[PDB]
Protein backbone atom coordinates (compact mmCIF):
# COMPACT_ATOMS: atom_id res chain seq x y z
CA UNK A 1 0.00 0.00 0.00
CA UNK A 2 1.34 3.58 -1.15
CA UNK A 3 2.10 5.35 1.64
CA UNK A 4 3.36 8.91 3.50
CA UNK A 5 7.05 8.76 5.54
CA UNK A 6 7.85 11.41 8.20
CA UNK A 7 11.32 13.49 7.71
CA UNK A 8 12.18 11.43 11.08
CA UNK A 9 11.15 8.20 10.09
CA UNK A 10 13.66 8.27 7.31
CA UNK A 11 16.25 10.00 9.25
CA UNK A 12 16.27 7.21 11.57
CA UNK A 13 16.08 4.27 9.54
CA UNK A 14 18.33 5.80 6.96
CA UNK A 15 21.25 7.89 8.54
CA UNK A 16 22.53 4.38 9.76
CA UNK A 17 23.44 2.96 6.40
CA UNK A 18 24.41 6.42 5.92
CA UNK A 19 27.05 5.63 8.43
CA UNK A 20 28.08 2.45 7.51
CA UNK A 21 29.66 4.24 4.48
CA UNK A 22 31.37 6.59 6.24
CA UNK A 23 32.84 4.20 8.66
CA UNK A 24 34.38 1.99 5.37
CA UNK A 25 38.38 3.41 5.61
CA UNK A 26 39.78 3.39 3.26
CA UNK A 27 37.15 3.24 0.93
CA UNK A 28 35.05 5.88 2.13
CA UNK A 29 37.43 8.98 2.16
CA UNK A 30 36.94 10.12 -1.55
CA UNK A 31 33.26 10.05 -1.17
CA UNK A 32 32.75 12.45 2.68
CA UNK A 33 32.98 15.56 0.65
CA UNK A 34 31.98 16.54 -2.65
CA UNK A 35 34.86 16.15 -5.56
CA UNK A 36 36.70 19.44 -5.94
CA UNK A 37 38.03 19.31 -9.70
CA UNK A 38 40.46 22.60 -9.19
CA UNK A 39 42.17 21.40 -5.71
CA UNK A 40 42.26 17.67 -7.52
CA UNK A 41 43.94 18.85 -10.64
CA UNK A 42 40.70 16.93 -12.95
CA UNK A 43 39.56 20.08 -14.58
CA UNK A 44 37.53 17.47 -17.05
CA UNK A 45 35.49 16.17 -14.16
CA UNK A 46 32.32 18.42 -14.43
CA UNK A 47 32.59 18.21 -18.01
CA UNK A 48 31.72 14.20 -17.35
CA UNK A 49 29.52 14.34 -14.17
CA UNK A 50 26.70 16.24 -14.57
CA UNK A 51 24.81 15.86 -11.47
CA UNK A 52 27.45 15.66 -8.90
CA UNK A 53 26.55 13.86 -5.66
CA UNK A 54 28.62 13.05 -2.11
CA UNK A 55 27.96 11.69 1.46
CA UNK A 56 27.83 14.99 2.77
CA UNK A 57 25.02 16.46 0.48
CA UNK A 58 23.02 13.05 1.28
CA UNK A 59 23.34 13.64 4.89
CA UNK A 60 22.02 17.34 4.60
CA UNK A 61 19.42 15.62 2.45
CA UNK A 62 18.43 13.59 5.35
CA UNK A 63 18.85 16.26 8.06
CA UNK A 64 16.60 18.91 6.18
CA UNK A 65 13.77 16.68 5.12
CA UNK A 66 14.82 16.91 1.28
CA UNK A 67 13.73 13.01 1.36
CA UNK A 68 9.86 12.67 0.75
CA UNK A 69 10.25 8.76 0.25
CA UNK A 70 12.99 6.08 1.06
CA UNK A 71 13.74 5.32 -3.17
CA UNK A 72 14.98 9.21 -3.26
CA UNK A 73 17.42 8.29 -1.09
CA UNK A 74 18.85 5.33 -2.29
CA UNK A 75 18.65 7.39 -5.34
CA UNK A 76 21.07 9.73 -4.68
CA UNK A 77 23.34 6.91 -3.05
CA UNK A 78 23.52 5.41 -6.41
CA UNK A 79 24.08 8.53 -8.37
CA UNK A 80 26.97 9.12 -6.59
CA UNK A 81 28.44 5.18 -7.26
CA UNK A 82 27.77 5.50 -10.97
CA UNK A 83 29.55 9.37 -10.84
CA UNK A 84 32.16 7.14 -9.28
CA UNK A 85 31.91 4.35 -12.17
CA UNK A 86 31.48 6.55 -14.79
CA UNK A 87 34.52 9.42 -14.07
CA UNK A 88 37.35 7.02 -12.99
CA UNK A 89 39.26 4.36 -14.63
CA UNK A 90 38.94 0.98 -13.79
CA UNK A 91 41.98 0.42 -12.36
CA UNK A 92 41.79 3.50 -9.40
CA UNK A 93 41.41 3.83 -5.99
CA UNK A 94 38.09 5.99 -6.21
CA UNK A 95 36.62 2.98 -8.49
CA UNK A 96 37.45 0.20 -6.55
CA UNK A 97 36.94 1.55 -3.46
CA UNK A 98 33.01 2.86 -4.55
CA UNK A 99 32.63 -1.01 -5.67
CA UNK A 100 33.60 -1.91 -1.96
CA UNK A 101 30.95 1.21 -0.70
CA UNK A 102 27.93 -0.31 -3.30
CA UNK A 103 28.79 -4.12 -1.72
CA UNK A 104 28.08 -2.24 1.97
CA UNK A 105 24.96 -0.14 0.96
CA UNK A 106 23.48 -2.94 -0.68
CA UNK A 107 23.78 -5.05 2.51
CA UNK A 108 22.69 -2.28 5.24
CA UNK A 109 19.77 -1.11 2.56
CA UNK A 110 17.76 -4.09 2.32
CA UNK A 111 16.46 -5.31 5.53
CA UNK A 112 15.93 -1.26 6.54
CA UNK A 113 13.42 -1.16 3.16
CA UNK A 114 11.84 -4.13 4.10
CA UNK A 115 11.42 -2.58 7.85
CA UNK A 116 9.95 0.90 5.94
CA UNK A 117 7.40 -1.33 4.11
C1 LIG B 1 34.22 10.54 -5.99
C2 LIG B 1 35.59 11.04 -6.33
C3 LIG B 1 36.43 11.45 -5.37
C4 LIG B 1 37.71 11.93 -5.67
C5 LIG B 1 38.64 12.30 -4.59
C6 LIG B 1 38.16 13.04 -3.46
C7 LIG B 1 38.98 13.33 -2.38
C8 LIG B 1 40.30 12.93 -2.45
N1 LIG B 1 41.35 13.09 -1.52
C9 LIG B 1 42.39 12.47 -2.05
C10 LIG B 1 43.76 12.43 -1.43
C11 LIG B 1 44.48 13.76 -1.71
C12 LIG B 1 45.66 14.09 -0.79
O1 LIG B 1 45.71 13.28 0.38
C13 LIG B 1 44.43 13.01 0.94
C14 LIG B 1 43.69 12.04 0.05
N2 LIG B 1 42.10 11.95 -3.28
C15 LIG B 1 42.99 11.20 -4.17
C16 LIG B 1 42.65 9.74 -4.14
O2 LIG B 1 42.95 9.23 -2.83
C17 LIG B 1 42.27 8.14 -2.40
F1 LIG B 1 42.24 7.17 -3.22
F2 LIG B 1 42.78 7.69 -1.29
F3 LIG B 1 41.04 8.55 -2.12
C18 LIG B 1 40.77 12.22 -3.54
C19 LIG B 1 39.96 11.89 -4.60
C20 LIG B 1 38.10 11.98 -6.97
N3 LIG B 1 37.21 11.67 -7.97
C21 LIG B 1 37.63 11.78 -9.38
C22 LIG B 1 35.95 11.13 -7.70
O3 LIG B 1 35.23 10.73 -8.61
Amino acid sequence: RKKIFKPEELRQALMPTLEALYRQDPESLPFRQPVDPQLLGIPDYFDIVKNPMDLSTIKRKLDTGQYQEPWQYVDDVWLMFNNAWLYNRKTSRVYKFCSKLAEVFEQEIDPVMQSLG
